[PDB]
């Protein structure tokens, strides 16, 4: 029975490495040393990181706050595609599948923004440019805060050490979760969870026999993901609250 | 298999301090909830008259009605975190490790600990009270004066959600032991050790819910994730109690509690 296990955890990885561009490999040989990246670390090499690189991504903690808004809207596509590919998945009645993603997407997102961090920053444009810490944390109230959160999740996140097989199982898990307010049909749906669960927990043991519990302390994190979600949305909610100088265009505002 | 020897005898001493530190434990909540004996039956209370008739029939342990019940919440709250705080001691380790951290570990974790161990107490329609003597029903509760009308409605969606895994106290001594030795609580001195603790009861656990329920799927996973729960409703019942303070400066805040939540 374990075989149909690793054909799920291993169907899984290939979807994950065609759904998202920038592994979590190739971020860290890129983060740790190993054709260096623009780095960010003031206000003048971001005014040169934005003439040299030119991110798609008018005052400057706006513009910032505006890029990762650009690229969380990129990602969501990706992780719908990627969702598409779990087995079950597409069968599941089209309003839940909505659901699920609409409440899984910003949990995925920072779980996946930690495998582009490290202490010190996060690599921002598929990789070509970094973009210290102590730059972020000094952006203007409250746009300093809004980084750092998901910074001290990533450095506790990235202890546990999981590669890419590891988190396109996790990830799968994450977008399969029952509890999602509205859901019609539950069953399905922790029914493909619990087959996920499963997949996950051989594949930890299986990929590392040394780390005692690490399943558990992976599903943990949970806690910490969803934390980190509703503070995220609170702090959207003032930026709407205050901050005029928000108003996109009609359209634009629109697509997010 | 000799290791797994030593997990068994850390669920046996375990569920035995579990017994001895909690007076009213789930099995004997449920024998009193499915009313299925004719000595162990509650007073219930779903009313104004019925509460009133209630004080005289109910001894209770320790002004306006809602008052008087939250006050009455409050004193079971204090006994429950002088009863977990026993049961922490005798989890191994828990009392060599740094001072400092075993009040952190303490101070966040009893809450989440009060509501699994509430849990027990309740069904879809009430909660038991007074030690098993008074039934206080979710409507009665519900109908209560603002705020107070829905400072446990948020308690009675996760208890049957959680009651639904099935648990029995010889798995809920142990998951209770998880909790408490939580390394990543605010401000932990020392990590690891916690950490280290958490790991064999996480072991402990594991292999518990596979002997006591080999045909739950998953049970462990399904467990683990309750936490998330757990956070989420003591997060709502604090910001509740900052409402309460505003607008009931009259209204007093045990100590003890006050402390818990002081930078929560
Ligand atoms: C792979 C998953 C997606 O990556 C994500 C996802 C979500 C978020 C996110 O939620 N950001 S955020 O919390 O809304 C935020 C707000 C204000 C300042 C900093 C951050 C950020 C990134 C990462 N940020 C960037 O990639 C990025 C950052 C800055 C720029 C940028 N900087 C200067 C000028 C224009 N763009 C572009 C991209
Ligand atoms: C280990 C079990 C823990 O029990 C707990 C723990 C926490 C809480 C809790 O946090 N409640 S609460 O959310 O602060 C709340 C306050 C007011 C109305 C509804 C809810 C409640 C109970 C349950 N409540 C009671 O046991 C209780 C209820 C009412 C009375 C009472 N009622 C009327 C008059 C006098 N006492 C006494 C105890």
């Amino acid at each position: 029975e374990s075989a149909d296990l690793r054909a799920l955890a291993k169907h899984l990885y290939d979807s994950y490495i065609k759904s998202f561009p920038l592994t979590k490999a190739k971020a860290r040989a890129i983060l740790t040393g190993k054709k260096s990246p623009f780095v960010i670390y003031d206000m003048n090499s971001l005014m040169m990181g934005e003439d040299k690189i030119k991110f798609k991504h008018k005052e400057v903690a706006i513009r910032i706050f505006q890029g990762c808004q650009f690229r969380s809207v990129e990602a969501v596509q990706e992780i719908t595609e990627y969702a598409k590919s779990i087995p079950g998945f597409v069968n599941l009645d089209l309003n839940d599948q909505v659901t699920l993603l609409k409440y899984g997407v910003h949990e995925i997102i920072y779980t996946m923004l930690a495998s582009l961090m490290n202490k010190d920053g996060v690599l921002i444009s598929e990789g070509q440019g970094f973009m210290t810490r102590e730059f972020l944390k000094s952006l203007r109230k409250p746009f300093g805060d809004f980084m750092e959160p998901k910074f001290e999740f990533a450095v506790k996140f990235n202890a546990l050490e999981l590669d890419d097989s590891d988190l396109a199982i996790f990830i799968a898990v994450i977008i399969l979760s029952g509890d999602r307010p509205g859901l019609l049909n539950v069953k399905p749906i922790e029914d493909i969870q619990d087959n996920l669960l499963q997949a996950l927990e051989l594949q930890l043991k299986l990929n590392h026999p040394e780390s005692s519990q690490l399943f558990a302390k992976l599903l943990q994190k949970m806690t910490d993901l969803r934390q980190i979600v509703t503070e995220h949305v609170q702090l959207l909610q003032v930026i709407k609250k205050t901050e005029t100088d928000m108003s996109l265009h009609p359209l634009l505002q629109e697509i997010y």
